[PDB]
């Protein structure tokens, strides 16, 4: 069936949209070519709708069914519990979209009389009605990027599709536990969200060394969400049902599936009807989990339809990477062809055709790759890096304009070992926070879809905990990585690494002169900037688990 049926009504903004870098005094200190940093808006939604709309075809295999059965067998190992309205209410982000029925996220968090009651009726309703499609709103996301390599190329807005607040709270009550528990049990170590960046690099590096003759590849499917068939959503519903669940939970989950997850009517911000969705919704609590289970089911099947080798996959929603035993150059290449044919047959066709790689550092999944550096003791150390462009792009925007979720902080957390995060992002923002006396101010950032409130002065403890003390000592970065950064610094008009050294010696000096927590930030985060480096002892006050358990992208999770 068609992933989308449109009425011709337009996907419309709810708030004025800014599309250009709101240039600043401070902003210009970070980036110069402010005319290569845009933000997506409603304007380009028509384009997105065209790319994301298409007919789907699926042809299941015995390979597919065998894997489904194993998954199910494994799923029937889990016992999930239903959340109390209190529990589900607390997990709601403070800024969450207000309900069309009078109350808001603030009321939900306070357990307001009217809030809980609407929630209680949406629940009762779900239990009584298992057929009326539930209404959802469709919006065009406002994310910023840097202009496509070639001067021109812009990204057309991504589309978010979500139900009413009251429903969202109901999703938490019935599936939150399933969604942060079942995925790992079913896919074991293949479940990507159970790892912190360091753990991911360790799993990829060892899996690569474990192979006698290693081959690896990342698979990029086109509009995964659109490729998700109604049947895919029901199959995934059956996997949740394999858990030991409460009678009401099975009922709430069965209904959410038939009324919301399988598909439903789309409504723009002006209450106008936009069309109908017969695929995954980017804005529900199961988007991430559904996508990971489904992507994993197809990829695994697709592996059997090829490899006579020892596959190890890492799956993060629609992101996939497999490392197996090479069977030779021309033979491996054949295998990926079959793999792609298999995946396409399951309604998961490729954007770019997958390419056999024989160098782990050349593989990129989750827009990241493994790279090598050295720690204080000279030892070789692997860490996860990224192409700094979007992070730098979004840092500039976040300097010039006030954002609800700020990526610079999350990038620092996810990429504390990189030379760009360490030298530019850290140096830039601690400088700003210093100037404006905002060091104690908790800020909101996101990890694996979930929103968190982090105090920038904890970065040290946080980083040692996730990356280890060595995140403060890496120094012999790859000629490759170094060029990548410098080259991007060129393109964006970001001052050279050499300037960041000086700036950071300054920032490190200010932090120190305030002792306590800022000095700790100065002592550990900028030890790289000083000439005569001083040794760093395991941070005492640094001894987070709920941080890398599961994925909640599009979900409505707060912590
Ligand atoms: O750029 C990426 C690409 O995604 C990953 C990076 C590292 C790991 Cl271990 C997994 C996904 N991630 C982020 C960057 C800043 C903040 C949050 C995130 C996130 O994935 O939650």
């Amino acid at each position: 069936s068609m992933s989308y049926t449109w009425t011709g009504a337009l996907i419309t903004p709810c708030a004025a949209e800014e599309s250009k870098l709101p240039i600043n005094a401070l902003s210009n200190s970070l980036l110069r070519h402010h005319n290569m940093v845009y933000a997506t808006t409603s304007r380009s939604a028509g384009l997105r709708q065209k790319k994301v709309t298409f007919d789907r075809l699926q042809v299941l295999d015995d390979h597919y069914r065998d894997v489904l059965k194993e998954m199910k067998a494994k799923a029937s190992t889990v016992k999930a519990k239903l959340l109390s309205v209190e529990e589900a209410c607390k997990l709601t982000p403070p800024h969450s979209a207000k309900s069309k029925f009078g109350y808001g996220a603030k009321d939900v968090r306070n357990l307001s009389s009217k809030a809980v009651n609407h929630i209680h009726s949406v629940w009762k309703d779900l239990l009584e009605d298992t057929v009326t499609p539930i209404d959802t709103t469709i919006m065009a996301k406002n994310e910023v990027f840097c202009v496509q390599p070639e001067k021109g190329g812009r990204k057309p807005a991504r589309l978010i599709v979500f139900p009413d607040l009251g429903v969202r709270v109901c999703e938490k009550m019935a599936l939150y536990d399933v969604v942060s528990t079942l995925p790992q049990v079913v896919m074991g170590s293949s479940y990507g969200f159970q790892y912190s960046p360091g753990q991911r690099v360790e799993f990829l590096v060892n899996t690569w060394k474990s192979k006698k003759n290693p081959m690896g590849f990342s698979y990029d499917t086109r509009c995964f969400d659109s490729t998700v068939t109604e049947n895919d959503i029901r199959v995934e519903e059956s996997i949740y049902q394999c858990c030991d669940l409460a009678p009401e939970a099975r009922q709430a989950i069965k209904s959410l599936t038939e009324r919301l997850y399988i598909g439903g009517p789309l409504t723009n911000s002006k209450g106008q009807n936009c069309g109908y969705r017969r695929c995954r919704a980017s804005g529900v609590l199961t988007t991430s989990c559904g996508n990971t289970l489904t992507c994993y089911l197809k990829a695994s099947a697709a592996c059997r339809a090829a490899k006579l080798q020892d596959c190890t996959m890492l799956v993060n929603g629609d992101d996939l990477v497999v490392i197996c035993e090479s069977a030779g150059t021309q033979e491996d290449a054949a295998s990926l062809r079959v793999f792609t044919e298999a995946m396409t047959r399951y309604s998961a066709p490729p954007g770019d055709p997958p390419q056999p790689e024989y160098d782990l550092e050349l593989i990129t999944s989750c827009s990241s790759n493994v790279s090598v550096a050295h720690d204080a003791s000279g030892k070789r150390v692997y860490y996860l890096t990224r192409d700094p462009t979007t992070p730098l792009a979004r840092a500039a925007w976040e300097t010039a304009r006030h954002t609800p979720v700020n990526s610079w902080l999350g990038n620092i957390i996810m990429y504390a070992p990189t030379l760009w995060a360490r030298m530019i992002l850290m140096t830039h923002f601690f400088s700003i926070l210093l100037a404006q006396e905002q060091l104690e101010k908790a800020l909101d950032c996101q990890i694996y879809g979930a929103c968190y409130s982090i105090e920038p002065l904890d970065l040290p403890q946080i980083i040692e905990r996730l990356h280890g003390l060595s995140a403060f000592s890496l120094h012999s970065y790859s000629p490759g990585e170094i060029n990548r950064v410098a080259s991007c610094l060129r393109k964006l008009g970001v001052p050279p690494l050499r300037v960041w050294r000086h700036r950071a010696r300054s920032v490190r000096a200010r932090l120190l002169s305030q002792g306590g927590r800022a000095a700790t930030c100065g002592k550990y985060l900028f030890n790289w900037a000083v000439k005569t480096k001083l040794k760093l002892t395991p941070i005492p006050a640094a001894s987070l688990s709920g941080w890398f358990v599961a994925g909640y992208s599009g979900g409505d999770i707060y912590h």
